[PDB]
């Protein structure tokens, strides 16, 4: 009964530590390759499978298309939850390019399994509300407002807390299902 | 001891019928190429396989379908290519032409030039020499000087005559890589998958 999370997200977002602290472990310099592990959360098995930085990245090349290889295959039959890593404030091209590339290599409905995650150092609605961000806000639509603030103990244990229950929340509305492609589908044969 | 071709260029190069010419045999639908397709032929004690790509890979943008087809391609054409064979219209070299190489190079790898043959639809050396294109020369220097002529509507005699030149080129390159296909971390990558 395993809970498959892709981390997607720009160089300096802290997407790596946010996936150890929901692994509440060292389970993840750039990040080059896919890395896959696993751990829980509660009653919960979390498999999480962090991306490299390239893929928020403008240009492609042959280690970019062995990298989606590689996280298709880590992460098959398909993620219950794709976590896009952005910092609070400082959301840029970058992270657009980023949250494109989420849709370019996962398809455009993986939007509707996208949780975006602000790493920092009711709140984090007060600063939504004042955004003049035009892109950040078609992204929170586009995730259907499903957003998460985080600071990268027993506060450590909160945040990790509240963004089970936004997960959660999603794959109720979901009914547990994971998010699938084509590509999987052709994985799944061979 | 079968002999691996990808087919690469832009809409219009007469990719598929290129392929067909080879195979001699309608291999190929030769519209736009949507999916990877695969055809097996042969010439001399050789088993020629040929890997016909999607048009779209020679185009700027990436979508799902893109990397499902990259993947198809790698699948369809494991362990790797013998030799790529960039197909462009003698005439008529553009920024289509140059994109869909560069995509050689973003899909297979910068060392993926080192395997590839410029085909040339439609003496040749002739029309080369009244060309006054820097693009095509850097792709040209790029491919060792590896260009071959190709009628995509030849038959018979003229037809065996185009496909034992452009094998000519292949045995060429393959002596030079000493008979081994172009291999890259995604191909291993595929083969343990």
């Amino acid at each position: 009964s395993e809970l498959r999370i892709i981390l997607v997200g720009k160089t300096g977002t802290g997407k790596s530590a946010a996936g150890n602290s929901i692994l509440r472990k060292q389970a993840f310099t750039l990040t080059k390759t896919c890395s896959k592990s696993q751990g829980s959360w509660g009653n919960r098995e979390i498999v999480i499978i962090d991306t490299p930085d390239m893929f928020s990245w403008k240009d492609h090349c042959e280690a970019l298309y062995k990298e989606v290889q590689r996280c298709y295959l880590l992460s098959a039959p398909g993620p219950h939850v794709l976590l896009l890593v952005t910092q609070l404030g400082r959301y840029t091209s970058q992270d657009q390019q980023a949250a494109q590339r989420v849709k370019e290599i996962f398809g455009e409905d993986a939007m509707g399994h996208t949780i975006v995650l602000f790493t920092h150092k009711g709140s984090l609605m007060d600063y939504m509300h004042d955004s003049d961000n035009k892109a950040l806000s078609k992204l929170v639509a586009a995730c259907g407002g499903r957003i998460c603030a985080f600071n990268n103990g027993s506060n450590q244990d909160d945040q990790v807390k509240e963004l089970m229950d936004c997960i959660e929340d999603l794959l109720m509305e979901k009914n547990g299902d994971h998010y699938t492609n084509g590509l999987y589908s052709l994985i799944q044969r061979s």
